[PDB]
DNA sequence: TTTCCACGTGGAAAA
DNA sequence: TTTCCACGTGGAAAA
């Protein structure tokens, strides 16, 4: 698809809002004229990198900050120049989540951080601890129910544990991280991921489970606990099922360390619209209008908007999601994240399925998430080396072809050829190419 | 995941009654004391193939028949052995499509076929042809909606248009599909894509509107028109539109000629729980009780159990559904049909993207659904072959490096090794490889 | 049907 | 860092 001028296209997650989002592009449809269209397609973090270097892709893109320091190095994204007096509606450090290389990259919407879930009726007192939790399905067990379930197929949900005794993906030092710095294979991560091996080992989780699944057992009073996002509590509403949000389980003493996210929302740097992207991200999404809207479809979490955030931050909900967050981590944005995220999955994926061992998947995730990607210019120059080599050589056969004179059948391959070339310099070569004087 | 004996899992698509369905094993595992797990994954009628060719994937499948031939051809399979008085409560039709070389292969659920679905209030009279929609948009246009928006990344949604005028997947001749006899390059296919290329020419479809952006559009008011299947009616009921479902629109004067799809469960050959699958279908799903549980959910369209069948044909969507697909045809189950698929998705996505001409797309899609899929052996054959070129060529080079003394430098390639058994036996090799005597 | 060389990226190796 | 051969499948070619 193609961004025209006059009207609007956004990309935004499937689990988030975005028939709330789409009835404020109504709105600004209403006041202005602009259609404004909100798709929710698949994969959108990995298509929007594929379609946006040609100048095709959505106006604008909603994602996690993590991604966007790669969109930014690709060339993908527009400047953001917000007015001082715009600037000063958001908190400060989530302009911080958003600025990249010294420019602001996108506008931050609001901050993400998982929680534990779980069902008061089933368990009115949730586990403190990640230890207990095998006891405690033990017990649901009996009473046909499981303890905990989510989404092991993406390495966000398994990072709080795995971060929980000193895992960690870039250190930062002297002001910022260390690409070749990875933190995945040593002895906090190790034995975060044994536990949760240990877990599936011992039939306390299915290697398999992923966000539906896990959305679905939790949804339908199955299990007793879920991790996940703001964005997940509107289908427990609409469920029977009477949940509360609280603070992850420690393990080994330690408090669980999620990966915080700051939704963010981008300017294809290809858009003839970034005008009407500003107007309608400023003026009409990012007011207490535009994100109750959203936030009444799947909640934001704790908004980036300070006016809009005080009524928010009332919510228990809330309150513990920043509990979580604090003890977590800012996500970097820097472009090698995407590297370290598709390394770290495999890693879970493989331990969780026996496929490898622990340190054999971390010690993988380890050297591949500082994996330095050839460039453009070194994948073309090690092709057209090839290219020569194997012209050159096809040249001197059709040359030996053409003048050697040798006694060849009427169909050979070069290696025939280059038989006769050696018996004429002198050389014996047998069948298997065993050649010799 | 693998298959445990005692309990059930089921595969069944996204966009199907799967919460009906996961009721329907909640009393099995009343009665009966097995757990049934109903799971919708993404790809499942591509991921299935992968994993059972292991002994892998679920216990039940759930897909239209279409795909069942390719997985009975590689052995993926049981056999399916109803009583013929539990075989005499489905519609014989039915057995048919899931009848692969004398033997059935799966349990038929449900007969689909697609309709128009149009929006009452925005379209009293909807039109009767494909020709009108062009006009009948711009009129809609002048109000801010659209005539008619449907899924353009499956094939399936555009194929009636495709057969409208004479465009077919394998010729049926003497009791047999002629596999080599593809007839997506016709005039009457071209015609129909042509006319679906120019309705986004002139701006009255876009090239890349999917599943989820059509049923958006439709169930909110903004599109007149949609086509779709029985599966999407209890959507459409939440929302406010008032609908009606009727016959596809002519083209050229000729019905639109969908495929039909016998929706159909078929058991896994590696399931230790094969007689568990046979009674969850036969005892608890294909009955009043059970069917009507998934129809609750998602209209399952014309069931193949009779009796129920009896009380959903009184239903004026099922007659319409019943009569759009009197006017098309019962796909075949032959394994061709996934390669027949993957030629004509690729035709319509890139004709209606302009990345190739009508004619250009249909001419390869007909070669592709045609092309003989290569054995393993064949591919074994071809691999071993260069992997012997490659070594018999080695073992050449490694001998005149190791008895020749050639005077090489330190670090040199085969060609220069070449280079210098070239002019042993008297030949000159200029830099690019042009040799003479 | 078989056969042959081309293709671009992997990863071992040397530095 | 660059270099070099291996890899398995494509498609042209001959039959
Ligand atoms: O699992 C890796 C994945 O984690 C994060 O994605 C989150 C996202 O931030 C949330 O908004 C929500 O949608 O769940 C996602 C996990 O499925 C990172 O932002 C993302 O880059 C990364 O791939
Ligand atoms: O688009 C190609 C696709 O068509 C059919 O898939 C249908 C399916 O039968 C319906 O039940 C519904 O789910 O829509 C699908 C299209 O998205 C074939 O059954 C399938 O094999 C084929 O790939």
């Amino acid at each position: 698809m193609k961004i025209e001028e006059g009207k609007l296209v956004i990309w935004i997650n499937g689990d988030k809002g975005y028939n709330g989002l789409a009835e404020v592009g109504k709105k600004f449809e209403k006041d202005t004229g602009i259609k404004v269209t909100v798709e929710h397609p698949d994969k959108l973090e990995e298509k929007f990198p594929q379609v946006a270097a040609t100048g095709d892709g959505p106006d604008i893109i909603f994602w996690a900050h993590d991604r966007f320091g790669g969109y930014a190095q690709s060339g993908l994204l527009a400047e953001i120049t917000p007015a001082a007096a715009f600037q000063d509606k958001l908190y400060p450090f989530t302009w911080d989540a958003v600025r990249y290389n010294g420019k602001l990259i996108a506008y931050p919407i609001a901050v993400e951080a998982l929680s534990l879930i779980y069902n008061k009726d089933l368990l009115p007192n949730p586990p403190k601890t990640w230890e207990e939790i095998p006891a405690l399905d033990k017990e649901l067990k009996a009473k046909g129910k499981s303890a905990l379930m989510f989404n092991l197929q993406e390495p966000y949900f398994t990072w709080p544990l795995i971060a929980a005794d000193g895992g960690y993906a870039f250190k930062y030092a002297a002001g910022k991280y260390d690409i070749k710095d990875v933190g995945v294979d040593n002895a906090g991560a190790k034995a975060g991921l044994t536990f949760l091996v240990d877990l599936i080992k011992n039939k306390h989780m299915n290697a398999d489970t992923d966000y539906s699944i896990a959305e679905a057992a939790f949804n339908k009073g199955e299990t007793a606990m879920t991790i996940n996002g703001p964005w997940a509590w509107s289908n427990i509403d609409t469920s029977a099922v009477n949940y509360g949000v609280t603070v992850l389980p420690t393990f080994k003493g330690q408090p669980s360390k999620p990966f915080v996210g700051v939704l963010s929302a981008g300017i294809n740097a290809a858009s003839p619209n970034k005008e009407l992207a500003k107007e309608f991200l400023e003026n009409y999404l990012l007011t207490d209008e535009g994100l109750e809207a959203v936030n009444k479809d799947k909640p934001l979490g704790a908004v980036a908007l300070k006016s809009y955030e005080e009524e928010l931050a009332k919510d228990p909900r809330i309150a513990a999601t920043m509990e979580n967050a604090q003890k977590g981590e800012i996500m970097p944005n820097i472009p090698q994240m995407s590297a370290f995220w598709y390394a770290v999955r495999t890693a879970v994926i493989n331990a969780a399925s026996g496929r490898q061992t622990v340190d054999a998947a971390l010690a993988a995730a380890q050297t591949n998430a500082a994996r330095r990607k050839p460039s453009w210019r070194e994948r073309e120059n090690n092709r057209r080396r090839e290219r020569r080599r194997r012209a050159v050589a096809a040249k001197i056969y059709t040359g030996l072809r053409a003048q050697g004179d040798y006694n060849l059948p009427k169909h050979c391959d070069n290696n025939e050829v280059l038989k006769a070339l050696c018996v004429e310099a002198g050389w014996v070569v047998e069948e298997d190419g065993t050649t010799y004087r």
